[PDB]
């Protein structure tokens, strides 16, 4: 709804054409694409680590 750079993927999604507020483990975008975007207040990986601490479910 409200793109949250602190929490979300940040990467302007070519589907939706808005930042990527899918999730922190955004299925739309590859790892590099999440990392490339400086959306979060921390690195992507470090941020995803927090995601994994919550939603530690990865495919
Ligand atoms: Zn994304």
């Amino acid at each position: 709804r409200e793109f949250d750079p602190d929490i979300h993927c940040g990467v302007i999604d070519l589907d939706t054409k808005k930042p990527c507020t899918r999730s922190l483990t955004c299925k739309t975008h590859s790892l590099t694409q999440r990392r490339a975007v400086q959306g979060r207040r921390k690195r992507f990986d470090v941020l995803l680590a927090e995601h994994k601490n919550k939603t530690r479910e990865k495919e």
